[PDB]
């Protein structure tokens, strides 16, 4: 495979969501993407396979038990070999974005640590984790969805598996029928004029980015064409009434 | 159930990731959360159950076929009844954050439309969708993970199901053993001093937010205690060497 991803999770079966369906599922079956899981519960030794533990200092909630998680991590690292970057999914980590995705996609091996409960021991992060990554400024019940989100995002960059390409939102899309609930497809898209169609899409993208996410434009160095199309959109916007 | 979520997806089985595991899985089994899916493929009429279609204007990629998707949406709305907010998961939508999560959690009924391929017809968004939401500035292969991310996030706010609570990153956590690879647990956490422990956690949160996500603090109105603890952390930071 072009990319191998080790996963530490109490719920390995959750990953079937990406390994068994759609383009990512195809990628896995075709060995372009390999996802291997290790479950901390399999590394417990007590009768009830305990995987959580009490946080020092008290407070509500529990934490992942260190020993089972630590052993699971070590086993994954042994299976990965040298060169594998170990990531902990966490809202305290670097916020994921397309730029970060392409950066992570450069790794041929990754080990993703998925926490549950209130998280994991800080010392494990310092001694076992290379990088902490967040998929957004919100809190989820576990690191599994965040891990799958990361895998799915990077997988798109793996040759053969298959917006923001120019740091812009995508343009609107249209398919059959020509008229839907009285709404028609923009005439230009049905003209067959490749060049005009190209410009329409770029202009729409610039317009939509300007109107919905103006901040995204600030950190962007526009080409002469982009500057022109944007100015046209803004001029057209300024010649209209608005709600 | 306290919250009912309708889902339109070509891959209903992906949702087992949240309905069959962990706290969200418990919430579903206990009827606190209800997730019902409709698959556009079930609404096709041609021999091969086609669910994609060509985008007008050409260009690579396909789009969700309108008729099957539209019919799936209508059926969900009929099953939901009045009051259900229809959301389309899309990177062009409002970027999800804890504030948005709590806002969405106020809805007792939600219908989540999950796209595949290059997306869906813009006219469907205008005629069937109430709001567009994104889980982050990155591109995924489908709206299923984003939808599950949204469901998981909101589910945490449903009474009985169970960071950023104060707009701050969480503080470090520790559990057994007392010493891990030569690293000890901060003495204060094992002192039993509830008040000192409380202050340590708040201070750590402020410190971590300041160091990792300084922007998060700007849009925050600190309490006198928070201002004090932050100043202490910064003073302590300024009295040390740094790498
Ligand atoms: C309920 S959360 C724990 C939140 C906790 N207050 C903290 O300090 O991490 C459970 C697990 O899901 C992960 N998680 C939750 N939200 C996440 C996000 N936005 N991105 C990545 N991982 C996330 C956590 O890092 C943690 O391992
Ligand atoms: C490959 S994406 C299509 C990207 C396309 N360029 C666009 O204009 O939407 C396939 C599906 O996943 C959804 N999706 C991808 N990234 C997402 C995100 N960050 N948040 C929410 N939905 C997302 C899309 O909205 C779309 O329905």
């Amino acid at each position: 495979s072009h990319m191998w991803i080790g996963v530490i999770s109490l719920f390995p079966e959750m990953f079937k969501a990406i390994t068994e369906f759609g383009v990512t599922g195809r990628a896995v079956k075709h060995n372009l993407l390999k996802v291997e899981c290790w479950n901390p519960r399999d590394f417990t030794f007590d009768k009830h396979k305990t995987v959580d533990d009490r946080p020092y200092g008290g407070g509500p909630g529990m934490l992942m038990m260190v020993q089972p998680l630590r052993d699971a991590i070590h086993t994954a690292k042994a299976a990965a070999g040298e060169g594998a970057k170990v990531i902990y999914l966490s809202p305290q980590g670097r916020k994921l974005d397309q730029g970060g995705v392409t950066e992570l996609a450069q790794n041929q091996k990754l080990i993703l640590v998925c926490g549950r409960y209130e998280g994991i021991d800080e010392r494990l992060i310092q001694t076992e984790i290379d990088e902490e990554w967040s998929i957004g400024d919100y809190v989820l019940t576990g690191g599994e969805l965040p891990a799958m989100t990361l895998i799915d995002a990077v997988a798109r960059f793996i040759p053969g598996v298959l917006s923001f390409a120019d740091g812009l939102l995508d343009c609107p899309h249209y398919t059959r029928p020509e008229v839907l609930e009285g709404l028609t497809v923009p005439p230009v898209l049905m003209s067959g004029h490749h060049e005009e169609i190209r410009k329409w899409r770029l202009k729409q993208s610039l317009q939509r980015t300007w109107l919905r996410r103006p901040e995204l434009l600030e950190g962007l160095a526009l080409t002469d064409e982009q500057r022109k199309l944007l100015k046209e959109a803004q001029a057209e916007h300024n010649s209209l009434e608005h709600h």
